[PDB]
């Protein structure tokens, strides 16, 4: 029932991965909502269960399939099905947790991990950060496979982790943002393999922060700047957002938006 977007490694080339980015946002956004140019998804609040999810399956080189779905909300990763077993975050509510029942009902054996799926939790169980975790197409190739073949006890829980970690950041990050989706095109282009620079880090760990600002934002311009970080480490202050238009494709809902003034 729900929508599914399919995407492969397999041969995978700048336009191949930025036809699937575009069909996710698609997928995401109803287009109801779009504040200074910026789309922004859509309010959990009153939103029907039977439009709450979609689904990316991913297929790799190796042959192999795997199956994430993504909460419309927030682009949230809740869980994963590889064949015959689903596997699903703790869920950070009781909403979230009913909400799980209506994903992959199909399946044979459902699981649910005793941890959450959010980066500081991976983080731990991958035993390496972000900014150490290399991100490409042969990294998501590999990620795959280990997701895949998990249920058999051929990955370690550190694998796996990292394998979120990886997937994660070139779907759902991707989606959210125009600019990590282009660094994710430029390792494509070129077949390199690398971790996220510091630019791709304080965006992640600001999407919140920037989506309330906006949302907030006087006629666009921020009451507090947010400092994020450019590729070197260097402090970039933002106080409007003009700068951001380029930057961030989809916000999480934060606040309703104001109405316009009669001049
Ligand atoms: N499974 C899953 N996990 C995710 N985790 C993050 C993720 O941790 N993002 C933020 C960060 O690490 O700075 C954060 C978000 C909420 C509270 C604190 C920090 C962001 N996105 C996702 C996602 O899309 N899927
Ligand atoms: N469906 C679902 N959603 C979840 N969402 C979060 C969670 O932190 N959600 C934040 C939000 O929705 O604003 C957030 C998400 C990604 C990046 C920054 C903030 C955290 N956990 C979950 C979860 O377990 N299930």
């Amino acid at each position: 029932q729900y929508p599914i977007i399919n995407f492969t490694t397999a041969g995978a080339t700048v336009q191949s991965y930025t036809n699937f980015i575009r069909a996710v946002r698609g997928r995401l956004t109803t287009g109801a909502d779009v504040r200074h140019e910026i789309p922004v998804l859509p309010n959990r609040v009153g939103l029907p269960i039977n439009q709450r999810f979609i689904l990316v399956e991913l297929s790799n080189h190796a042959e192999l399939s795997v199956t994430l779905a993504l909460d419309v909300t927030n682009a949230y990763v809740v869980g994963y099905r590889a064949g015959n077993s689903a596997y699903f975050f703790h869920p950070d509510n009781q909403e979230d947790a009913e909400a799980i029942t209506h994903l992959f009902t199909d399946v044979q054996n459902r699981y649910t991990f005793a941890f959450g799926g959010n980066y500081d939790r991976l983080e731990q169980l991958a035993g390496n950060l972000r900014e150490n975790i290399e991100l490409g197409n042969g990294p998501l190739e590999e990620a795959i496979s280990a997701l895949y073949y998990y249920s058999t006890g051929g990955t370690q829980l550190p694998t796996l982790a990292r394998s979120f970690i990886i997937c994660i950041q070139m779907i759902s990050e991707a989606a959210r943002f125009q600019y990590i989706e282009g660094e994710m095109r430029t390792r494509i282009r070129y077949n390199r393999r690398s971790a996220p620079d510091p630019s791709v880090i304080t965006l992640e760990n600001s999407w919140g922060r920037l989506s309330t600002a906006i949302q907030e934002s006087n006629q666009g311009a921020f009451a507090s700047p947010i400092q994020l970080q450019r590729r070197n480490g260097s402090k970039f202050s933002v106080y409007d957002v003009s700068i951001l238009i380029p930057i961030i494709a989809l916000m999480v809902y934060r606040c309703a938006p104001p109405p316009s003034s009669q001049f």
